[PDB]
């Protein structure tokens, strides 16, 4: 199967699978059950914004998910890397939806891999920012039910004609170019990634949330990843 | 045929299509006949570079060819290229061999797009930089002769094992993702390229050059576009 | 006297010195009378944005305002700043009100310098960016009438409590660093600046405008440069 | 007293005050002894490099020392530098000498802080790099014997005109403008910073080290910080 590290914003607790009883934050590596995850008030209809953070020094997986008011929730995992993805990934933004239902519209997304030193600080490096999406966004690989539209907006699972977010969507939107995300001469591989995020629902509850994930480069959406497994694995394990 | 907009360094002076009569580093518009062109002093086995800069509201395609004795060449031309290129391009480097050879050997290679707007910071941005190329560099598009090595460079037109310069070599490096190189709405959209150079040669004359181009994003190598041609164009019109 | 080169966004035509008879958008090299004018449609109480470009290749002094329901003027001008600056400037943003007034309110400001040299991706660089102004901004040097507010903004002319510009103010900010802005070394000497303002006025006429200007490291606003002197210039010469 | 969170480049172990038996790099938090030390093979003569690199989300200094050869030390000290720092700070560089010596020669210097979210991913940052320092470098304030000469760096103690490092030197570096380190509305407070060096002596032993540090914007070199002060602290408490 694909090689995921994911951080999820995880508005719907399937607490059978392991999930916290309440929307939260999570790092994910290798499985849908989160390695940490603090609790997350999603506020619905408000645009978020998600950072995610890494370097190889601090070895340290981090993420933070806040909203305009100020409310936030931090997550942080210490993992090395280096040990759990490939050299080259893509990376990308993956939602779903189950059951119950929201909309998992990215407002934008920044992504910025580095590899430093050996030397100087000379390095390799990839950064890419979407502000704005367009219809036909060329730099994005579009997977199931993600799409762009003229709003400017990635609905990465399924909206109706009028705005109402469907249910059992699944998608995703991958960077187009590989990242080489670590080298191990490297003396630090970071990355970092920003989205922002309007989660709406008028369902009783929400679900089932946005992740930003690093994947194998061929990675596609696991065949039944609707709904808690986020379009990120073929299952719960 | 594909569009070209590229920033040529001619070593060698094909006087017969409209190369003055020396090397040069040039812009070129859809023809290897550049629009303009500046006296260069290639400067044999010594790395140069290569600065490129353009923004849509100076409308000024510039280029600086540089080594680390103090020369240096530019090279400006006036030109909207939201009038040439299209909105989604393939951004690379090229170089060919002929009759006379010399290696084409970049050692590193940046690059950023802009896409700012009617707001504030909110930009649209592709930024890349290789510092180090391996052997697999999974988001570069090799074509024709390229490789790269573990010598962490790439080597634009075919090097012998024994390190020299093959002839009738023609080679190309794209970025892997398209570049959105102009969007309507934008108030500015600028791009930049830097790369560094050794062109070294023990031939009666070097040939042909570098080009960093700027492409429709399936360009291919055209055929027979050895030697003058750069690997850019199909004839020298 | 200072030396000072700007980016005027006039909003006072003072046909008597020069200004074209409608607001504009311009050019000063050591002098209110710019070299260089477009036509601009200053939107009363609307967020606009500039952007000003300039590197030492291409040696094009760029500037583009627009606003958000897409209206855009732009200026660009001719020029080797190496000749008209000292090497150390410090940059800065400069607003005046005379008999007529109006907000001269900054939102965000960024500005990027960059040497760029003989080498590869060594550069010296200062970037910086506020998108937010504190109380007190410690990186800012305020002069004349120019505050930092809680609402996050720049206020380069008076404002009153209730919220009314004032007529014959004038203020900068500079930001605290000198900037090397040229150094004969560097092959490469680029800047840009964008800013985001809202100019407001229930004036018969809005006056005056904002400049982004770089100066002497030693500038301070001559004395009685409100008006259409844009707190600039000693005199309209 | 100043307030200083520094990294230090530790080159002689000072054991009675708390240093381990060995060349190491460490974090210090307001004491010169460091919260948290690695081991470092200072490698005479080499240009090494080092990171460095905070962020408010996973709370940890990290930093990394490393040489062409490829060897490295890193260490990484957890702490939320929001309660350790004042708002406002300068950043520098420093170094000393004390009975031994060495040259403490900084080639390069980069200084990324930036302030995000409370929205959007707009932000408040400063980033500055020196690739080559200048002999009259006016936006670096240099404290004590630091110095910059033609050659490009930064020489932070005493080096007679022989070359040869001088005893009982102390010098630092500090970039001219404050830095806006964090601010609680900020859900990012990241910086990082990196520098070169070269460390050599013909003493014995090399002494004493060299630190990136944060300090209060008013911190000047407490009197008696030559040799295992480090330029840093009034005193080992
Ligand atoms: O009754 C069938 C199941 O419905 C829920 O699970 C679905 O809906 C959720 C969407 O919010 C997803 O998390 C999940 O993957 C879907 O299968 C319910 O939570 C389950 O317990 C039920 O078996
Ligand atoms: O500087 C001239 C160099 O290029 C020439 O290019 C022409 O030669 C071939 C004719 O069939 C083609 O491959 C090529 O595309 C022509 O335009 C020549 O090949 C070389 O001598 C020179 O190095
Ligand atoms: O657009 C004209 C505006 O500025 C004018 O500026 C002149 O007025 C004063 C004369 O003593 C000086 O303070 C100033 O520097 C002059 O150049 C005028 O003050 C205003 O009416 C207009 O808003
Ligand atoms: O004999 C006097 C002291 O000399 C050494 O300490 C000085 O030299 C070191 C430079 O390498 C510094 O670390 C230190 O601050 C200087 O005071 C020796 O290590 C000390 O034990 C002696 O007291
Ligand atoms: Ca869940
Ligand atoms: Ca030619
Ligand atoms: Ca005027
Ligand atoms: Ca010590
Ligand atoms: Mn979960
Ligand atoms: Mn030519
Ligand atoms: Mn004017
Ligand atoms: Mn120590």
């Amino acid at each position: 199967a694909d090689t995921i590290v994911a951080v999820e914003l995880d508005t719907y607790p399937n607490t059978d699978i392991g999930d916290p009883s309440y929307p939260h934050i999570g790092i994910d590596i290798k499985s849908v059950r989160s390695k940490k995850t603090a609790k997350w008030n999603m506020q619905n209809g408000k645009v978020g914004t998600a950072h995610i953070i890494y370097n190889s020094v601090g070895k340290r997986l981090s993420a933070v998910v806040s909203y305009p008011n100020g409310d936030s929730a931090t997550v942080s995992y210490d993992v090395d890397l280096d040990n759990v993805l490939p050299e080259w990934v893509r990376v990308g933004l993956s939602a779903s939806t189950g059951l119950y239902k929201e909309t998992n519209t990215i407002l934008s997304w920044s992504f910025t891999s580095k590899l430093k030193s050996n030397s100087t600080h000379e390095t390799n490096a990839l950064h890419f920012v979407f502000n704005q999406f367009s219809k036909d966004q060329k730099d994005l690989i579009l997977q199931g039910d993600a799409t762009t539209g003229t709003d400017g907006n990635l609905e990465l699972t399924r909206v109706s004609s009028n705005g109402s977010p469907q249910g059992s969507s699944v998608g995703r939107a991958l960077f187009y170019a590989p990242v080489h995300i670590w080298e191990s001469s490297a003396v630090v591989a970071s990355f970092d990634a920003t989205f922002t995020f309007l989660i709406k629902s008028s369902d009783s509850h929400p679900a089932d949330g946005i992740a930003f994930f690093i994947s194998n480069i061929d990675s596609s959406i696991p065949s039944g990843s609707t709904g808690r497994l986020l379009g990120l694995f073929p299952d719960a394990n």
